């Protein structure tokens, strides 16, 4: 592997320059002990020049993100639908690297901003690097790549003052959404819990675009990529996300890192919907339109294989920051479609790496290298790391015996354009009328959420639109929301002091589709990695014993347990001063600590009770363990009878009930609904 | 072999992308067979992007140059004068890479321009990379590095029209020389034969600056580096150089390349003058002044070891163009001096690689890498190839056990500044009075040339200054030349229509120094590689037999033989159409070809005779072999009794005489002297 | 006009830093009179850092070249064949800049090498900058832009030793010519006196490709650009060229400079051959094929106007070295053709300026700027010299009242693709059979030369 050859050990030995000369780096060379620094101090200048030049441009979008290495394993020989080599045998393994991300924020912005999320997968296949550059949402805002800068300028900070960071909650974004109705479907997804996932492991990945599977005999089928999480789908609530943005901007990357380090590396089933070329327009929309899904009911999922992430980077900068994905990284057996969004992307990703890398040899960075030999006539450029032996790098040649040889459909396992593809008609800059329904599928999505889920979506819209200064933009937003759902428009209007326009029912329907609801997707299939805070005290020896007994029982089942108290000591992981409800998926108070829940110089006034109250209000399983229970639950105004509220003297019975609650994950009856 | 780990072999296999996907690259993807090209053609765009971005900025100076690999071997254990590791044992070998160059010309300019020449040597030592960045002339134009852009702006093309290329023969250059008198010494050298060397192998290399040798016990000595050619010193004549600039702009790099490929790799004795610190101002000038030599009689040469170049690059761009030398690449046992020219260079060479490489990780380029381990806390930057395992890259640390360790005089074989060095006095931007004599050493140099040599220098000055348009600049030039030598000023003045100023004898003397004359450095010590053109004909079968016999006899002695005739056939290397006297060090006509020496569609009128005439006038050994000479010698106006003119019937007698002629190399009796 | 505001006069006054602080630049600041140089000497470091960074990558091809400013004057109102604004009135003047060049040589190589020569003309029109990026030979070596690196690797120096400079006289080049027969036509031209012109003023300029002239009513015609020298055609002989390469590597740029300085600025008649769309395949070859000329006898020249060069640059680097031509610099009234060579060029010229300039704001260099207002939502990038007032740079917007407005065939004098153009068939990487005769036209060329 190209990474291993470039690993550098500094666990021993003496400091050297970059050219291997032993040096010091702690005191500048000076003319006298209190004297000026000398220009001839090369030790100073090489060190500071390196430092001065450490930074590279952040990615234009998806700047904030994190990555890990792993493995993809095929479940079968897929030759009957694709020639792709990495899919050609039961059990065949290909290394992968994945980077997850937000979209709009800059590099040090918060993981738990409300946004679309990137899910970018590189397969280092035995017939070339193959990238699926996907999002956690199956549809995209716009229908033509040429609009991308318009979308991204609108959602990024206002360019006079660069406010606000990593948020769509400002005039420009809603101006764009309200003026470009294609945006409705992705907007609805981003305003649902899909915009604030619990973790990278608790979201799915989507190619978005229709692609082609191409067999060795030239025939082709249309496909959508779906990466289905084996950890289950789950979301934060918005108020939790906001606090978490400030308490732990690194929440998602820490979650991923820790799961990998604990042997709980996240998994996905890599799947496709496969349909015939003749069905491009058979489902009531156009498969070239990236604002549309194929409903579950129209085309089932085929599981191709297993994706597992199981090793973290050695150097974040060298691996994660420098990984340079491209949908242009395609392999034989896969082909593009005439999706005008996809089409333009192919240009973008090749070009943008020149900005990032500062030179054209970015594919020679170890993370970007393939795992097979490279034979081509590309030469020179800044940062050229190869020394090519072929001194006749042109085709056609006799002086290098005609090497390298041309690869195509017939020979050398060449990539080839699906031979059945055609183009026909005028050279136009016009939108296909097949793309014009911007509202039906947003409504399909909305109809498929549970009542509380729909309320959450409405409440996200209420929150964002209320922050828009322009009355005209707000009106314009309501006009578009109304075309999806009158009810949505009425409810959102109520919060911003406007009347919703009259119902316009052109695109209203009551159809639903399976698999887009988080709330409705059943209990989590595993509770491994979920975080349990146990609130205790050092004042009572019994409180620490109760915490220790709980620790053992919960850790047995793969939960990450944090015992909290006033101060650190053996058995105590965190102080109240540093703890927060955003840090846990469930919160347990031991009844020996009841005195704290009713001042100290060691933590802010009310902190112990605030953690419990916040956990309860954010829908989490909460409880008191010990059998003197009512004191804590009364002080918190948490009802004993409540769903997801636990009161037991028995440690074993407490844990058994609580774990079912962690699986349920969120208790939604605790959220108010509109009339 | 030395950079073998970085080699890419394309002598087999199918064409791939840079990420290992088999592709074609001969036809664009199009919408129908007479259709427009598609943006989705990633094959096209990766190939053309690579091409569009092949070029990097040329070096700011010494842009035109060429390089080879080799070996340095120490003759002794030099620990008694220096702690330098590469010099610490009899027989110790260190790999080298050397680049030779001109100064002023851009990267496709002619090798045989009149200029200073670079000689840059990297030793990849076992205690880090050590560069001696030298010239073929031991002194430099200016006394402070801050003047370098002034010098280089003046000699490079006028910046309105960028004329003239690779030449000091224009107003701006002589304006500078005449207004900055420090320039006189280097100017005299560049106007001698040292400005137009016969080859890179036939010139010396000089560190120019005084440096220090530092022992392990802290004591130091002052040193000058001299690289003495084992091939002998030799020059072109100016008229020859001009024609050669047009006929073969690649003359010097082809000469080096061929010598290496034929097993005749050029050698130098790497030597120093060593003097005590107390001698800094003992020799009538300042050892910190880079416009002065230490005369050979004042300090002898000590031979340290042998430099041999014996392997050519695999890829010019990757190795030669990308090699990034720095005087800042120093090792333990060497130190700097307070030479204001040297001092500023240290800044420049670190900085300028940012321009060339486009990013700060230029020492990771294969040619720039060291051959020992690197341990340091430099991180990130564009083009970062390493994956560092130490995740605590700061000092001081406990979390990486205090590694890497600090290296200094007492531990880790650290570089250290010579401990005896001091500074004292005001912080000044003033020139030391010790630097003020700009004229005595130019006069020393001139006094040390043979009469014909002095004439050549006068004739170079006459040529250049006659091309200067401004009468004021010409007057000013004569004023400065006059301070070196009245005679020189009178002789130059005669050519440009002005009166020389009255003698000013402040700096006039008759001292001489050994070893700076080319003319006077005796016969070449070897004639291997020297070029012998044999002029023949296809019209007479005996002329080709005479040529073949000569070939065998001459090749036996390691000479490169070119048989020339009207057309190519077995035994004939070149046609008259492509041949020129600049192509040979000696010219032989076989007497069977005598008929050619008095029109043809196969070569320009008079070409055979022109080759002979030109060779004779440029001072080369010339001859007729067969015993019938007078017809060829009469047509050429060459006297049979002339020095370096040979006429013999016997092949063996002809070759024996001719080879002595090749060693003499130039017959200077054929050049007229001023009264 | 954009050049004016950036002219810098140093014929008086005291030396300053780049931030206007009066300084010296002749002696380093040192710790004692015989002492080491100090790091705190900012005068030294700003000066040397500037110098250390003066150089930029040479152009990947046509590295060796020289340029001058001038004027184009239309002879007529051409609206009856093209909507192009710079051609819409008798007497209308448009400023130009032209750069002439060789192809294969690096910077510093000799003007009088044997090669194809570039003739690149920028018209700074009142509807945007329009570049005709042409050569002195009307046909090109290859039939598909994807081959360009193959061609250029073969004719440039062998990459082990970088020999030989600025010459096709080596194995690799003739290997390519002999293996790629399309090369025959251009090869014949380059081996004639067209390979060694007497001067830039004594050669013609050719767009090479078939382009389209598009009227305001959407109809189109096929055209070839020809720039006809008013100085006459003339060549060196090869032996002369070789000697001249050594005696004066700057021969062509000095000739141009001197002619302009003496009031003898060179002139060309800017002309086209114009044929109907239906004639794309009428002349026994394909007008999409850039290895073919339209013989003089098949389609006459129409003279559009006069090109005159009459002013030399003030700063060679700022003007000549930095001028960044693109066939993508097109204006309303002109369109592309499905010439696979042209098609790929459009990509190349936009991309390559990132290499040269080191950042994306290369059109802000004064030589590259237009002479009309710029209204668009392009933002930021290294070296951004504008300060944009529009704080809502996206479309569609209400917050900047929908500005800037879309320009198209019916609004804002927008560029538009010729409405008649169409595509049909499979997506193929195949060469049209209509491109297959590589030899007839080379023979036509050779038959048309005098015996000598
Ligand atoms: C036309 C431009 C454009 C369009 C229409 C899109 N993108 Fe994109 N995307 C970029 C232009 C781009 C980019 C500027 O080229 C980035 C920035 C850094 C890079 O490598 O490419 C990028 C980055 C980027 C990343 C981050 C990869 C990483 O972790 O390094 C993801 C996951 C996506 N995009 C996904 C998408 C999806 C799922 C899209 C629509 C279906 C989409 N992009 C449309
Ligand atoms: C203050 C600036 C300055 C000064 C006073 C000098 N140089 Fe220098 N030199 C440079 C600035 C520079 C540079 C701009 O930094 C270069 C350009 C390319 C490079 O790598 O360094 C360079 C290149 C360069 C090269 C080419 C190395 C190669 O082949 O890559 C040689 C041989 C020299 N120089 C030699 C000298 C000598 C013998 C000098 C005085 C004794 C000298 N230079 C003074
Ligand atoms: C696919 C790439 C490619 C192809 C097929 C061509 N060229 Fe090109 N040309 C370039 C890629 C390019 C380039 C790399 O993009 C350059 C170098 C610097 C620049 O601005 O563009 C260039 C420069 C360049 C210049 C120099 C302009 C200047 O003075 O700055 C001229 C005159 C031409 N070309 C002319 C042509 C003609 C007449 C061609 C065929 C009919 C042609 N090129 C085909
Ligand atoms: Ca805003
Ligand atoms: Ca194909
Ligand atoms: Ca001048
Ligand atoms: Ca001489
Ligand atoms: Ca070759
Ligand atoms: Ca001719
Ligand atoms: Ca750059
Ligand atoms: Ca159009």
């Amino acid at each position: 592997s190209p990474l291993a050859a470039y690993e550098v050990d500094d666990s021993t030995g003496y400091l050297t320059s970059d050219v291997g000369g032993p040096i010091q780096d702690q005191t500048s060379l000076k003319a006298g002990i209190r004297g000026p620094t000398l220009l001839e101090d090369f030790m100073f200048r090489q060190k500071i020049q390196h430092f001065d030049h450490e930074r590279v441009p952040e990615r234009a979008v998806h700047a904030r993100g994190a990555g890990a290495h792993g493995t993809f394993t095929s479940y079968a020989d897929w030759s009957n639908i694709t020639a792709a080599s990495f899919l050609n045998a039961t059990g065949k393994q290909t290394p992968v690297f994945v980077r997850f991300s937000t979209v709009a924020g800059s590099r040090g912005s918060a993981d738990t901003a409300r946004d679309v999320h990137g899910f970018a997968t590189r397969f280092y296949t035995d017939e070339g690097n193959f990238d699926i550059v996907g999002n956690n949402i199956p549809v995209f805002f716009i229908q033509d790549a040429i609009q991308f800068p318009d979308l991204i300028h609108s959602v990024k900070p206002r360019p006079d003052n660069e406010i606000p960071q990593a948020a769509t909650a400002h005039d420009s974004a809603w101006d764009f959404f309200s003026q470009q109705p294609s945006t409705m479907h992705t907007l609805f997804w981003a305003m649902s819990g899909h915009g604030i996932p619990r973790s990278y492991r608790h979201m799915d990945g989507f190619g978005v675009h229709t692609f082609r599977f191409v067999k060795d005999d030239g025939s082709s089928k249309l496909i959508k990529w779906h990466f289905k999480s084996r950890q289950g789908k789950a979301s934060l609530v918005w108020e939790e996300a906001q606090v978490l943005s400030g308490k732990n901007a690194d929440f998602h990357r820490q979650d991923l890192w820790d799961a990998i380090e604990s042997g709980n590396g996240p998994e996905w089933d890599v799947c496709v919907q496969i349909v015939d070329e003749s069905q491009a327009q058979a489902f009531g929309f156009d498969l070239l339109d990236p604002t549309k899904i194929i409903p579950f009911e129209y085309a089932p999922l085929t599981k191709l294989g297993l994706l597992k992430l199981d090793r973290n980077p050695t150097n974040y900068f060298a691996e994660t920051e420098q990984v340079m994905f491209q949908p242009g990284h395609i392999v034989r057996g896969i082909d593009f479609t005439e999706d005008p969004l996809l089409q333009g992307r192919l240009f973008s990703y090749l070009d943008t790496q020149l900005n990032r890398n500062g030179g054209p040899n970015f594919e020679q960075l170890p993370i970007n290298m393939p795992r097979v030999p490279i034979h081509n006539n590309n030469r020179d450029g800044a940062g050229q790391m190869f020394i090519h032996r072929n001194k006749y790098p042109y085709t056609p040649n006799t002086l290098n015996s005609g090497y390298p040889r041309q690869a195509n459909q017939n020979a050398g396992r060449g990539f080839f354009t699906a031979p059945g593809r055609t183009a026909s008609g005028a050279l136009v800059r016009e939108v296909s009328p097949t793309f014009n329904d911007h509202w039906s599928q947003p409504r399909l999505f909305f109809n498929s959420l549970t009542p509380v889920e729909q309320q959450f979506l409405v409440n996200a819209m209420r929150f964002e639109i209320s922050l828009v200064k322009s009355e005209e933009v707000k009106k314009n937003v309501l006009t578009q929301l109304n075309r999806v759902s009158h009810d949505v428009a009425v409810r959102v209007a109520a919060a911003i002091g406007l009347g919703a326009p009259d119902a316009d029912d052109t695109y209203y329907h009551n159809n639903k589709t399976a698999g887009v609801s988080i709330v409705g997707s059943g209990p989590l299939p595993t509770i491994k990695t979920l975080r349990v805070g146990i609130l205790a005290t050092t004042s009572e020896s019994s409180a620490l014993d109760q915490a220790a007994q709980l620790r053992t029982r919960l850790e047995k089942d793969g939960l990450v347990v944090t015992v909290v108290a006033e101060t650190l000591r053996e058995g105590v992981d965190q102080t109240y001063s540093t703890a927060d409800a955003t840090g846990f998926d469930g919160v347990v108070v031991v009844d020996g600590a009841a005195a704290l829940f009713a001042s100290s110089p060691l933590f802010p006034t009310g902190r112990p009770l605030q953690i419990f109250v916040d956990a309860y209000r954010w829908g989490k399983p909460v409880g008191v363990c010990g059998g003197k229970s009512s004191e804590v639950l009364d002080a918190a105004d948490v009802p004993e009878d409540g769903d997801g509220v636990y009161s037991e003297e028995s440690v074993d019975m407490f844990v058994e009930e609580f774990e079912k609650g962690l699986a349920t994950f969120r208790f939604t009856d605790r959220f108010a609904l509109d009339s």
